[PDB]
């Protein structure tokens, strides 16, 4: 479908997307980032049921997610539910089989494209180190 993409996808819900992805782990309300990581990546809407990403693949892609759930899973087992505001991924092959818990929206990026913009946002490199600690 794309009810829940419509929501957010052209210039017409640039704002609601950017306001979005603020409220996310990495981002943390940084807009320049934001908006920087708006134009990287690539709205997904995804089926309940429909795996983003298979386990022990080597998918460089990590999804930020805007809306819904997605349920993690190792070897069979369900681990944690990641929802709207967290990522899935990295930060070796793929640690786990993700998948959508109902209707959920992503935004797609390549490690690489993210580290660009990663290594030139002095706020997310500071917020990295701090959460150094053992």
């Amino acid at each position: 479908m794309g009810a829940l993409l419509d929501r957010f996808s052209g210039d017409e819900k640039k704002g609601r997307l950017i306001e979005a992805v603020c409220g996310q782990d990495l981002v943390a309300n940084d807009k320049d980032l934001a908006e920087q990581i708006v134009a990287a990546g690539v709205l997904q809407e995804i089926a309940d049921g429909d795996v983003i990403i298979k386990q022990g693949d080597w998918d460089d892609d990590l999804f930020l997610i805007l809306a819904g759930k997605m349920q993690i899973t190792i070897n069979g087992r369900p681990q944690t539910v990641r929802e709207a505001g967290t990522h899935v991924g990295e930060l070796r092959p793929r640690t786990a089989t993700v998948s959508a818990i109902g209707e959920a929206l992503v935004l797609r990026l390549k490690r690489t494209v993210l580290d660009e913009i990663t290594r030139d946002s002095p706020a997310y490199l500071k917020r990295m180190l701090d959460v150094v600690a053992g």
